[PDB]
């Protein structure tokens, strides 16, 4: 039997496909760098997409802990295009934001039904979005000190080109 | 330069979409044996669908190699319910062979236009497709033979979990 | 359900036991050799018989990959004896031209009716047919300048008595 | 100089063609088996294909020893079909058998003959048809206790396929 | 005696002649990456002339696999300056191109003969070819954002010059 | 600016040019010991023949390390047919002879013009080219002792083809 509520269990299900749909766009962003010839920024946004999908993982796993039940949904078309380097990384920033708000908001629901279950294995998310957060901040960070200088910009490519 | 043809541009990032709904139907595929409570068949379903992953990142970089440019559209919500553990197979194996299909028309376009390194890129495919559809072959005979045999059941669904 | 047609599966399966019958004739060339006193020739002509056994089984499990069936028939007497180790060798590469032939006719059929799946599955023959006519012809070549010299066909003797 | 009798070369040489059919008729139980599914009994057919053809060529090698030669005859059609998985076995058993009492008649024929070499040569293989005939009559008796339960026979199936 | 056609051993024959000039012509580049003090690009161009005697020895001993022989023709002197770095590898990306045609056309002129040892054997430049287009595209890409700065034409002539 | 006159750097592109004609004779006879069957004197060739070309190299290098520039001219068409074995080394000799008296032409040049450093990088040709001429000499011995006894012909094949 279930031992999440079908409250809980929507919202948990509602932020898996928000995960699935937020690894689509990181590679969207690497299409989009790729068309731009930006190789290393490509190869972060598919490894950051990989990284989104053991979030919806981790979901997915939790949902069956709980005697819950995973339905995938319908994943919207991302955009495609952004009018720099920097604007794809702002607009990742900006998702990553609303992913951390979307947490917030299961983790209230959790809490004022008293499901400290839930409220405690959403903690794991809340630090891992303080780190996903201050990562695209770091590299925004680096794309405005190099001010559109493409020897910075080619440094920062390979160095991004470089993560495990 | 773009050197591959928009017909056979277009025809690339269609199946390109069409492997990343393969794969998310594989996961939909898991969520009904998790639901279902065969751990091992859902596990063989999520390393089914990261093997399709790998298929469309194929026709990704392949799109590049030939100057052209990688459009992800919208993914249709998949089916999350099978009327058993044959049903849900059967469906597997009419989706590759469906798969298998569509690589062949991009096969014949790319010969018709003597698009020669598209046509010889696909060959990979071609050869993977003559496994994939033999293996769920293979396991759909066992499970014929199974006849709903629980004890036989439980045999196949901890052997399918041992999936590399 | 067999996925390859009737036609091209006789085909496969025509030339699963024609490879046999090439493993037989091989096998009866080493009678021959043995006969002769020419052991390393001999141990040669059983290395080939073993590796058109390879690919006899190669044809059997590419059949069942499709959903087919073999049936093994009759194998034909083969000549026991030939006029001397150049006569053999000259038999040898006129069977090989003939196996050649033999996968071009289906590699042919197979394309005629589209079966991209069967034709790339026959790549690897055509390539190593290109493999076996070549070392016959070389053989043959340093037979015509041996022209009968025993001091040099011991060491040829001895030579392909090493193969692997 | 041939230092057998030529009843006895004969003798030897029929034996190493019926070596070659055993061979022959355990590929074809292979492609029944193979057939209804069960790859591991397949396997176990494969293998004593090969096994048999070891037989053959120690045949061979002895009649060369003893300055005798060897000719290869047209390999008659197996059968290819049988009434089930006991069925088979039981053909196989009734083979080797046969295949023991073939060599019997050898034994007999150059022990008339005071041919004592070839008296001894063949104590391998009747010591080799014991285990021969007890390896097939012990799957018989395991396929016995089985009964046609699907449980038993995939394990004995799974068994049979690890042979080596 | 040869088993290609006399066109197609001609057509074969051309082609290791072109890959002969398109060492040349790299080796040239060289001199002229040299003289310009680049030494880096200079390095890379002396590894693609290289890889295309690999490309010219592989048509070689085709040619004599399949019984014809090599006739080496006169090589044309190569152009020896170019307009600035970029010229030189659109001059590099333009002759891949053509060198890709000329395959394609011994290709469709096998194809069209059955000549299907040749039509497979040519499928690894038919691959390579787009390794090669690729390469210098990318190439052209960063120069394209070099737009002319030292700074950023350093790091490409000490990226280039590590190839391997 | 170039520190070698104008005489001395022509004299030493001449002779680079000469080193890539030597490597494309010393190919070309490979063709020929291919097209004769000598898959060891033709071993031997195409080793010369990457030997010629560090040659090459060697002047390449020097003239920019003294400031002057490399420019490629037009490559003759070699010879493609000897009277037989001893002839093509006997060509081989005679050419390399002649490229010794050219390396003679530059030193004596460069001791004009008081140019030691040209004179002092000479050397290093002058004594390998008394290594080059002795080891076709040796062949030729050989070849000439062997009298055309194809046994002898055979065994100088496989002793060549042995070469690092
Ligand atoms: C080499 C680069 C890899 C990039 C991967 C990008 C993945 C995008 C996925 C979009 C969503 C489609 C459905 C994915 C289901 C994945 C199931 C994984 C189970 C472990
Ligand atoms: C030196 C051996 C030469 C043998 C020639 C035999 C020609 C007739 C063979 C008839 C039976 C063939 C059985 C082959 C079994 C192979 C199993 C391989 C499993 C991967
Ligand atoms: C490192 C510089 C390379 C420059 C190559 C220039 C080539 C010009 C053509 C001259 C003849 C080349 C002959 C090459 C023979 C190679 C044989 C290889 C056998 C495996
Ligand atoms: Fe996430
Ligand atoms: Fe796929
Ligand atoms: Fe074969
Ligand atoms: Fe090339
Ligand atoms: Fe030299």
């Amino acid at each position: 039997m279930m031992v999440i509520s079908e409250k809980v269990r929507k919202a948990l299900n509602d932020q898996l496909n928000r995960e699935i749909y937020s690894s689509y766009l990181y590679l969207s962003m690497a299409t989009y760098f790729d068309a731009e010839g930006f190789k290393g920024f490509a190869h972060w946004m598919k490894k950051q997409a990989q990284e989104e999908l053991t979030h919806a993982m981790k979901f997915y796993e939790y949902i069956y802990q709980r005697g819950g039940r995973v339905e995938l949904e319908a994943i919207e078309k991302p955009p495609s295009n952004w009018n720099g380097i920097k604007d794809a990384f702002e607009a990742a920033l900006k998702h990553e934001e609303f992913v951390t708000q979307s947490i917030y908001n299961i983790l209230e629901l959790a809490s004022e039904e008293k499901d400290h279950a839930t409220v405690s294995f959403l903690k794991w998310f809340v630090d891992e979005q303080v780190e996903e957060e201050d990562q695209v901040r770091e590299i925004l960070d680096l794309l405005e000190k190099a001010n559109g200088q493409m020897s910075v910009i080619f440094q920062l490519d390979r160095y991004l080109g470089q993560r495990e």
